[PDB]
């Protein structure tokens, strides 16, 4: 099966338009069987995002203790399904932002396996 | 010089659209039979932006051992061109086969774009 680390890269990494989310959510298989309603893409190097696993330790939403917040803000894009969107014509609003990210980290190598939030 | 990116587009991109004679016409018109019959060549029938986006998708080892290859998460419409046994330069002859497959490309540069077609899977 796809590893959690690889799923994180597919869902959330774009090291790198109003139609950005429409193209990306499709290209990442996030519209295949249903429209994933909410998603964030991070526009930093893979190395910079993996380094978050060595930064500020914080609680995960689910109560676990292996979450980490980036010290620095990062360039991200929030994709959120519009009010009119109906599968299979998934439609998204693209919003660019610079924010801290919070990821859960696991494994060897110790890397992000889940996107918890942006703050 | 032709840039590596422009060369990838000439050799491997055909968004415009494949007949039984598609490869014979296309390998000739894209100058892939100029100095020899190029033995294997793939044309991708997706938008340039969709193919360019593969440089941020699944990182996989290249056939030559370099680490800068990327596999598309979704399948893409492609046409494979393979030289026939009867083919004799300069009258290069090809078998045309359509498929829907994940593509693997090598990417380089700033911007980070496709410069080589490695394989389909
Ligand atoms: C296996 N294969 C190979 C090729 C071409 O052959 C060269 C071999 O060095 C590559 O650089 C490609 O230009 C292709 O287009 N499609 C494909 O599936």
């Amino acid at each position: 099966k796809e590893t959690a680390a690889a799923k994180f890269e597919r869902q959330h990494m774009d090291s790198s338009s109003s139609n950005y989310c429409n193209q990306m959510m499709k290209s990442r298989n996030l519209t295949k069987d249903r429209c994933k309603p909410v998603n964030t893409f991070v526009h930093e190097s893979l190395a910079d995002v993996q380094a978050v696993c060595s930064q500020k330790n914080v609680a995960c939403k689910n109560g676990q203790t292996n979450c980490y917040q980036s010290y620095s803000t990062m360039s991200i894009t929030d994709c959120r399904e519009t009010g009119s969107s109906k599968y299979p014509n998934c439609a998204y609003k693209t919003t660019q932002a610079n924010k801290h990210i919070i990821v859960a980290c696991e494994g060897n190598p110790y890397v992000p396996v889940h996107f918890d939030a942006s703050v």
